[PDB]
């Protein structure tokens, strides 16, 4: 169907504009929270999250602490969102799909690649934040008060399994583009031609991982198998936000910055 | 990890096992709902009154409840036949005893709706080992909550038959969903992962054997085993609201134990 040389292809194509997408790869964000590389500005409680604030001066982060952070994390998942939608008109085929589809593709898909990229920012002890420059703990994300805690902690349990596997930027890069070429999203017109490039990708990523995890058995189908999860986990996060915007009401923002958040 | 001649000698033996295991297979599903055999044919259900022949045909509540627990009755069947054929599978009895409990518990379910599926077409389900029909249509207009309880199981069943697997196919597929490493609660996760990555291989090579122009079947056999996960949890969800609501239900215990907590 495909040839081993146009697979590998499509493989170099996707990680060099996963490369210039996004700004933090995975490889460089291990470096960090290693420490084989500057620290970054460590965020553990209350009274280093001011200075931090007022050092670095995080876009997202600048009046109660819990609903800010949980605020910022918004702020950054908007952000994510602009650049996994550049991401997506690198993916040979998807600019000239229907425009309504490509809209619903990147609609539903989001917020799958957004738990998958977050989980390369994140070891069992913290995520970095503002580009690395910054680590905030998991203890101190884990312990914010009302559900703003047990929100923040289920990213990292999905992320330290995620992360187990052990996945590079060019593993992550096929893997992404996987994702959004799912023909199963609700409302697509035209099912036949997403289809066609997903199966392109996957056997795409299934030479990319045989070739650079030759010793990880069934890699691919465990792969797979963190896509069906990765919808669970999708849903129970839109359960948990739509009982914050009922429970609390200090929560409200600018009309103008509820619809860019909406 | 394995070799090809190993890995087909375990599909063979795992589709031998499924045969002696379930005694409605898929192949013969399939003769009974495509026709053109006169002894086949299966007597249809499709509103009151034909239900009420049906029992005088096939063989002092109400409806919805009757055809309720006659899909409990099957299912603590279908968990027999399952725990059966999960001792077949090579590795499964070697395990800590705690975590066969806990394979077949969160694996049933899954597994059951796989099997349905085999059962089904886009206009109704056999029933009675095959000796009747129930209408989709039917089931859907059942009271209360019932009607809707059935309909799910149709939605997954016309998507999944649409990979047009055979009982080949499915005897390592239900193999894999069953030592599945996620389960909560299991204490030794490495001896069963060790063997879902044998049945895993042996799934691949069986699907790229038998269908051999069905592209990625085998990833999109695996993304399947996503929506089961879903639908399951929507199921307990029904089952459970039901259970809050009739009295004139009472589980069986197997089924019982299967969905505390
Ligand atoms: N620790 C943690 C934590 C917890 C919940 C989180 C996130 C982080 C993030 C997030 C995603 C991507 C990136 C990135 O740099 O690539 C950075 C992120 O946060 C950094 C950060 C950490 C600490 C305080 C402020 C910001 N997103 N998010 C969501 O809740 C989320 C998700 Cl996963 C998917 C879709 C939509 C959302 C959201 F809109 F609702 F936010
Ligand atoms: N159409 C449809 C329909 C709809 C709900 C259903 C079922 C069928 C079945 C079921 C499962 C396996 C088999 C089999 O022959 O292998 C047969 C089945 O039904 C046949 C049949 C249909 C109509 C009237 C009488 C019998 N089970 N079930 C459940 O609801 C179910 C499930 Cl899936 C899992 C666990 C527990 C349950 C239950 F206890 F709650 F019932």
């Amino acid at each position: 169907h495909m040839e081993s040389a146009d697979l590998r292809a499509l493989a170099k194509h996707l990680y060099d504009s996963y490369i210039k997408s996004f700004p933090l790869t995975k490889a460089k964000a291990r470096a960090i929270l290693t420490g084989k590389t500057k620290s970054p500005f460590v965020i553990y409680d209350m009274n280093s999250l001011m200075m931090g604030e007022d050092k670095i001066k995080f876009k997202h982060i600048t009046k109660e602490v819990a609903i800010r952070i949980f605020q910022g994390c918004q702020f950054r998942s908007v952000e994510a969102v602009q650049e996994i939608t550049e991401y997506a008109k690198s993916i040979p085929g998807f600019v000239n799909l229907d425009l309504n589809d490509q809209v619903t593709l990147l609609k539903y898909g989001v917020h799958e690649i957004i738990y998958t990229m977050l989980a390369s920012l994140m070891n069992k002890d913290g995520v970095l934040i503002s580009e690395g420059q910054g680590f905030m703990t998991r203890e101190f994300l884990k312990s914010l008060r009302k559900p703003f805690g047990d929100f923040m902690e289920p990213k990292f349990e999905f992320a330290v399994k995620f992360n187990a596997l052990e996945l590079d930027d060019s593993d992550l890069a096929i893997f992404i583009a996987v994702i959004i070429l799912s023909g199963d999203r609700p409302g697509l017109l035209n099912v036949k031609p997403i289809e066609d490039i997903q199966d392109n990708l996957l056997q795409a990523l299934e030479l990319q991982l045989k070739l650079n995890h030759p010793e990880s058995s069934q890699l691919f189908a465990k792969l797979l198998q963190k896509m069906t999860d990765l919808r669970q986990i999708v849903t129970e996060h839109v359960q948990l936000l739509q009982v914050i915007k009922k429970t609390e009401t200090d929560m409200s923002l600018h009309p103008l910055l509820q619809e860019i958040y909406k």
